[PDB]
């Protein structure tokens, strides 16, 4: 094979290795302030609270248990069906029972617990991918997570993907048995501990535009692993925090930020470390005094010992001065970013007893921030997720069979795919501003169907199948 | 015989007790500061109250008296028997029942005082698996949890579990009969105070993809307790706070926060030590002076003894200046480590009268952390335990038999199986929307049956059985 | 200039008289609830004690931080 591996992928992994670095740097950078262990453990926790509010609040809103996306019909197979009212309602309702497979699938193959990690990562790195490969309709299909570090993208300047490669590093003991055999005759005598870097390469295929995948073990391939995948879905995703007008890779949120993270940190440890110091008590006897210190140290409670105050004093550094202002500094910052992390308690700065209505106006910015940080992740991340789900599916054929009109549906998410659409508000609105037309039901001089077309009209109803037709209209008039 | 265990389960222990040793030193961290005994006693509880209400407020939620997990009927089964109503009725009465079966086992064999430690250990730990092996009908299955110490673990790049080993010390004084003498009958004369460590090894079949298990006294086996599991099923449980993209284990909830919990430590230590210094009297007579200690040491209240002031002192170290500094910033992290703990009294951290409101504000974001953490560990924990608990029942056959469309039901947990579900809430909301165009009931030019719809749609209810069909609208409207 | 300010406001250096009787090491080593040769005399912290400053640095950036917000 030649192509985007004219001579393997780890030759592409080290050559894109080299632009990831910054990105690479810049993840570790933040993890450091924040928490580590995503990239020793540092003297705050004030960022980590954040991120792990940030990574909760985000997730609970965008993968709740509620069902959180609705399949629309497809605009032309909506039209084709126009005022045929048996046959749409059967339409949502089989859409609405695919709405259900996909979440309890969801739901059982453990998707929640990995996409915590996910966003996390993604907002201390600013990408983070996903794979999601074989259904195995029977058992778990776990989701798999690679993280910064351990993988490698290259995009065109338009957004699409040309070439993917993540690294696995599992040391021969956990190996499946294809790569363990074409591993120990080509290698050495392995063991469970040596670990084994399986490398794995996804190209465009240069004129029959679909990815190709094979599984790289040291200059050689899996002897199988090797399948194809259409561009439209592919079971390899990678995600973007902040986009850029080109690039490859994405912004970490917890960047921009990171100026005052850094500035908390450096001071909050001299604090702490300088509260240790004041808290130490430490007795200077004069040695040319009478007061012995052993007569004191071994002393109890309600004693007389000989000596005079004069002759003993203890440390008392009494740099409060300073101190008050490098703490009035500490909160100063730690507010800043509280704000930032989605933390409320932005709105307690101590202070005064902030009056009731100054929270729900400051609550209605912070809504306002994870709104347009939630609208962004759940367009990127949800979609690409949720369309690759559909069409794994529908190729496992879990999806007993639906009529032509919901083969290729429309794919609302967020508020519309949960109780509370704004469709169903507008709907709501309008039937109760015609209930308001009711006192002249009986009308002298005033043409109520008309009106009662006019107000859904504004309101921004369909009015398909609701404004009985002008023959329907008559035809009913005279039953 | 070979496969994972080419030489025994010892050897497999030991291999992967040297992946396990930095979580286990971690563990042994996190409870040295917070609850020590769960791995001498430290200076504060701070941690410790935090720990013991992060269990409590969790399980509370997760594990409650109530019945949290409802079974639905299989998507397929449903369809099968769509629009046959008394049948679907009599299926969730039985699911329903099956609903009721599993908890009242569940709260007479005692799981919820195990599966509290078992969240504990979770929290402070990272790792904690658990046994429910023996179904036993008639008596106390009870659960056992092996503790992150006393066992280790190998997964796959995926999250798939390979093998576990698991150790138990228990003296032989405490063993059944047929070890008791595979023991003695090997090694040595023991009593009852001695000590036996028992292994447990399971192996992923390496073709015939199913759990095998066996017991090793000592590079031996038991003689008979040996027995199979299917992948799908194993009463062999690892749970995982805090995925990772590999590894093998998971991260200590109360690991990103310790970074404060040792700072508060090892500060609040200072301060106790420091005031139990304030506290002593000690009193230093001027040997010079004419003031004798005897006179006064004795002296009762209201009594008259020769000698000045100037010739007795007490110690009065008055280093408040420096205490106030370290108190104000112990103060600072007990108030972050207690929003990190689910805390309520997180609102209160002195300072003025904290108004109405940003109290449930404060409440919002301390719900969405602990939801969050709900949603994760239901979502891992809980369907596991359900999923493994559902089949035990139905292979000792305790589920008097059902009928084909509930042998592999979808099992929803959290707020949907108790009576507050959001399915009830769209049902409801939708119903009384309807009650909402009864003053057009009598429609000139509205078409009802249509809104009546699209009300439903938006909403997202299934609609099935709901909207007359066009053939049993007409059908109904002539009787 | 004031995270930089903070920062050596902060920092906690200890100045010995080196013709004190009070010596370093007795102290940097020396655990709490002990006694020591010496007296206070010989032993100061730094205390840069410029908080008459910063108040008038402070009241501004948050005066300019209040315009900028809105």
């Amino acid at each position: 094979r030649t192509g985007l591996a004219e001579d393997g992928a780890k030759s592409v992994y080290e050559r894109l290795k080299n632009d990831r670095a910054p990105y690479e740097t810049r993840a570790q950078n933040c993890a450091q302030y924040t928490i580590p262990s995503l990239f020793q453990t540092p003297w705050q926790a004030v960022g980590a609270r954040g991120l792990n509010n940030l990574a909760s609040k985000l997730m609970l809103a965008l993968f709740p248990m509620q069902t959180w996306m609705r399949l629309t019909i497809s605009e032309y197979e909506a039209k084709q069906l126009l005022s045929d009212p048996d046959g749409l309602a059967k339409v949502d309702e089989g859409l609405s029972m695919v709405e259900r497979i996909i979440m309890n699938y969801i739901e059982s193959n453990s998707y929640r617990v990995t996409l915590f990690e996910a966003l996390k990562q993604l907002v201390v790195a600013g990408n983070v991918l996903l794979y999601l490969p074989e259904p195995e309709g029977s058992n778990y299909n776990p989701m798999k997570l690679y993280r910064l570090s351990s993988y490698v993208v290259q995009r065109d300047a338009f957004g699409n993907v040309l070439q993917m490669v993540t690294r696995d590093q599992i040391a021969f003991g956990a190996l499946p048995e294809d790569i363990r055999k074409a591993v120990e005759g080509q290698g050495g005598e392995k063991k469970a501990d040596e670990t084994i870097d399986v490398y794995t390469h996804i190209y465009l295929d240069e004129d029959s535009g679909e990815y190709l995948r094979y599984e790289e073990v040291e200059g050689m391939e899996v002897q199988g692993s090797d399948g194809t995948y259409p561009k439209e879905a592919c079971p390899y995703i990678p995600i973007r925090m902040v986009r850029l007008d080109g690039e490859s890779y994405g912004r970490s949120y917890i960047e921009e930020y990171l100026g005052d993270l850094r500035s908390l940190e450096n001071l909050q440890e001299a604090i702490v470390k300088m509260s240790m110091i004041s808290s130490k008590v430490i007795g200077l006897v004069n040695p040319a005094g009478i007061t012995q210190p052993r007569r004191l140290t071994k002393a109890q409670t309600g004693d007389f010992v000989t000596g005079r105050p004069e002759d003993i004093s203890f440390l008392q550094l009494e740099k409060q001065a300073d101190f008050t202002v490098a703490k009035a500094v500490s909160d100063a910052i730690e507010a800043r970013l509280s704000f930032a992390f989605m933390l409320n308690s932005a709105v307690q700065r101590t202070g005064e007893r902030v009056t009731a209505e100054e929270i729900r106006y400051v609550a209605s910015e912070l809504e306002d921030t994870l709104g347009g940080v939630y609208s962004i992740l759940s367009q990127e991340l949800q979609l690409p997720l949720v369309r690759v789900l559909l069409k794994q599916l529908q190729a496992t054929q879990q999806i007993p069979e639906l009529p032509k009109e919901a083969v290729e549906p429309t794919i609302s998410t967020g508020l519309e795919a949960i109780g509370r659409g704004q469709d169903l508000d507008k709907l709501e609105r309008c039937v109760t501003a015609w209930a308001a037309l009711a006192p002249m039901r009986d009308d002298p001089d005033i043409n109520l169907a008309m009106i009662k077309l006019r107000i859904a009209n504004a309101i921004g109803i369909d009015t398909s199948g609701i404004l009985l037709t002008e023959e329907q209209k008559q035809q009913k008039m005279a039953q």
